[PDB]
């Protein structure tokens, strides 16, 4: 039987351990944090995440997606707000089969370990990696108190996240030829209680968004009907702008109520622990990161956020992590020898990792807020006519398997398209809809 | 009238003696060489040098430029000479106003010398800088016979070359934080006849190159349809390699024969005084000095290969040490004080000169590996249609380099984020027909800011 070292009991980490463990490989798992399912005295993680038809399909594979769903709420649409008007639901599709659900991180997590485990996993808490020496075939670990121990390894898995020590390692036998993009946003987790979320009438079963454009706050439902909050909002004031709002600005959690009195005042009211929240909860940090290789020969490979960190605004980093392992597990089943392998499954993934980074970063502008819903409604018609050509894009992410450099090139095609048929015309009535439906049939292939 | 006294009558000493006495300054210019302008019987024999946009610009403000650019050949474009393919012409850049010129070394001296004198600049030959004493203000100099003689100083400027006695001589009054990092690769300059160039039509108004991985040749055109080449290649064989090509497997002239008929089969035939020019040419040295300081007090300064030796790799020593005598003029003119002059040029400068070293040593794989990958035939393909597509946002380093006066570290600086989104955007794809051009241009747009 093969053998295989995973650092990260996170997504991708503990989806690719049960993928190879079914399949007779020997697997070792390695995490840093103590077992979330020993039950202790302490609260408990309130992190949601919006899980698409992409990490869905990854579950369903590892026939784990019925027990996932089970615990997730259906979001339906996105109900945007803004002052004064009332609360606005945008469908996302036509019926409830094209919807986005939210899953509470822990409970994924949860339901992973006991997968990889019940397909013959072994999983070791409390043990984080310290260094890797690749021609001794030997790494380090050490618990949270310093105390170190070795163990020896044949193929490492880099699941261990954005701040991968996996990745700092493979630095020291290989150029990964990285490229930091630093982004000026830091994030801060809010929440909602369930009294409080009935109190003021929030739609469970949506994704509720409050634009503002240099800054923005997004809330996700649980199913006892509290939500997870995220506020997205500059860590510093710019040099141009140095009145415009920012983290450095709000001091303590009164100023931060007061920020959100003037700028959010229809979500401030849900907020019972604005101000402790503000002051416990840390300050995240955002950035893309890319990298020319992913591995070395056939002893060491990275994947999910290991690999390719990206800004949160499309809801795609665990949905491309979880892609990520079906693709890895497959590769290291079916390869000649492991160098092959990990060879053939960067080659694959490297144009759509990087496809996804480039659309996350443009999706901040359409959440955070005439021409726009023109071309919208022109995009609209065309869509109901020719369903098997034109797929808006966000669907094409959100809503398929289509590889996504493909989502990304056919985006191109049609926004092209309605940028010539809506030039130099002010409305719907001026624009021949027959003429620009041969265009559609002309420019896009069925799929 | 402000006085001042320059050490090197050589190319950023003499333009900058032109620049300070024509706005009144008292200059006095010392160099250790006898006048180039009385002839002798002797026979000289200088290089040609690759002058771009920073120094043509330089002779521009000076005034000197047309008499500089008659006595030029015009490159058009680098001819690539690569094994199994015949030489292929790269033009330089969207238009023919993108050319670099291939002036004599000793000619361009000669103009800046009449050009100096006629601003008022008194320049005294045959006396070689040998010491400074800093706290007297007075310095000795000496003629080749040995004889001494002091001249008091008021500010003194180092434009004295790579192995500056200003700069020896500013060592016992300031720590200049030197750091000098040595080149494996050694030199050898080999001749092509106007007659050999000619019957082998190689192209007179081109910058030529034999690529050859860890070694390579270059050749530069002459007003009379003569080129020098000059060979790179390593003093000695790495530990690793042992039979690998360096100088010291060339005991003489036959057996660099042998190395040029088996390697460089289609230059060759055109060095016709190949075994006499590798027996009787040194073979020349190269390194790059690091300065953290290159001034002491309202004193002394240091500019050109004074103050930043560079390896050879990208033709900019000379276009580097022009730009430098205008900055330097610049400062002198319009400072409160010589003082204030001297840092605030010092600040300006280095990190611009610490760019052009580093961009120099990268060079050297860009002409002797990469212009023969067809990696980078497709990441040039996708940077050009780049540069038609942002002008303002997309201009590529060599082109920022040599035909604009963008600061040395904002070209580098550039040219990191450019290198990248090329590098990514050609990963996995084996032709152009599969990339997403407009994806590639928005990438263009989010991390390029208009100039
Ligand atoms: C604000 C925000 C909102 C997001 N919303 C969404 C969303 O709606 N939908 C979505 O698809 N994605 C979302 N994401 C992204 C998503 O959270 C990540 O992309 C995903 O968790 C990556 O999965 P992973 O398994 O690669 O890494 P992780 O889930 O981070 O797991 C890494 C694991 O490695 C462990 N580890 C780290 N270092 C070591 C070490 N040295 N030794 C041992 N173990 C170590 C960690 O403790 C952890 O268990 C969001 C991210 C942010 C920040
Ligand atoms: C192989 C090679 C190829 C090159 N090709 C190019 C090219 O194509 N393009 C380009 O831009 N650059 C090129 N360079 C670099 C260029 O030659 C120099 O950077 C340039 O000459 C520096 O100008 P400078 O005025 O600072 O010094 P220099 O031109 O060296 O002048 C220094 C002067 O000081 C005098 N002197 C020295 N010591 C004393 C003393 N003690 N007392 C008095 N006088 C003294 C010297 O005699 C000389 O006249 C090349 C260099 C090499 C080695
Ligand atoms: N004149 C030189 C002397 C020696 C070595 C290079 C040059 C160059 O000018 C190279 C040119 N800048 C290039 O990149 O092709
Ligand atoms: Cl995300
Ligand atoms: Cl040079």
């Amino acid at each position: 039987a093969r053998q295989v070292t995973i650092i990260g009991a996170g997504l991708a980490g503990t989806l690719v351990a049960r993928l190879l463990a079914r399949n007779g490989w020997q697997v070792n798992l390695f995490e840093r944090r103590p077992d979330p399912r020993i039950e202790t005295g302490a609260r408990g993680r309130s992190i949601n995440l919006a899980l698409a038809e992409r990490g869905a399909h990854a579950l369903r594979l590892a026939g784990l997606e019925r027990e996932v769903l089970a615990e997730a709420v259906m979001m339906r649409g996105r109900m945007v707000h803004v002052p004064g008007t009332p609360p606005n639901l945008q469908p996302y599709g036509r019926d409830d089969s094209e919807v986005i659900w939210s899953i509470n991180r822990d409970r994924l997590n949860r339901i992973l370990l006991d997968g990889a485990e019940a397909a013959g996993a072994s999983i070791h808490f409390n043990l984080g990696l310290d260094s890797v020496d690749f021609a001794r075939q030997r790494l380090t670990l050490s618990n949270v108190s310093g105390e170190r121990l070795e163990k020896r390894f044949h193929l490492l898995i880099g699941a261990d996240g954005c701040n991968s020590a996996v990745r700092q390692a493979m630095a020291s036998v290989v150029d990964l030829g990285e490229h930091l993009e630093t982004q000026p946003h830091g994030y801060k987790e809010l929440q909602i209680t369930p009294e409080a979320s009935a109190q003021f009438n929030l739609e469970p079963n949506a994704l509720h968004i409050w634009p503002h454009g240099d800054y923005m706050c997004i809330a996700l439902p649980n199913l006892d009907r509290s939500f997870t909050v995220t506020l997205f909002l500059h860590h510093q004031s710019p040099a141009a702008q140095p009145a415009s709002p920012s983290f450095a600005q709000l001091v303590d959690g009164h100023a931060a109520r007061r920020f959100f009195q003037r700028q959010f005042p229809d979500l401030s009211p849900m907020l019972d622990s604005l101000e402790q929240d503000f002051e416990h909860h840390p300050t995240g940090k955002l950035a893309t990161l890319r990298l020319t290789t992913w591995h070395v020969g056939g002893q060491a490979v990275l994947l999910g956020d290991a690999a390719h960190p990206m800004v949160p605004f499309h809801g795609q980093g665990m949905n491309c992590a979880l892609e990520d392992a079906v693709a890895l597990a497959e590769h290291l089943q079916s390869a000649a020898d492991n160098a092959s392998a990990l060879a053939a499954f960067t080659a694959q993934r490297q144009p759509d990792a990087l496809a996804i980074q480039a659309m996350a970063l443009e999706n901040y502008v359409e959440m955070s807020s005439p021409t726009y819903l023109l071309e919208r409604e022109l995009g609209q018609i065309m869509a109901q006519r020719q369903p098997t050509r034109f797929i808006p894009r966000y669907s094409m992410v959100t809503f398929s398997r289509l590889p996504y450099a493909q989502a990304m090139a056919r985006g191109q095609i049609q926004e092209q398209l309605l940028k010539f048929a809506v030039a130099n015309h002010s409305d719907l009535t001026s624009i021949n809809l027959d003429a620009v439906e041969h265009e559609v049939t002309r420019c896009l292939p069925p799929l």
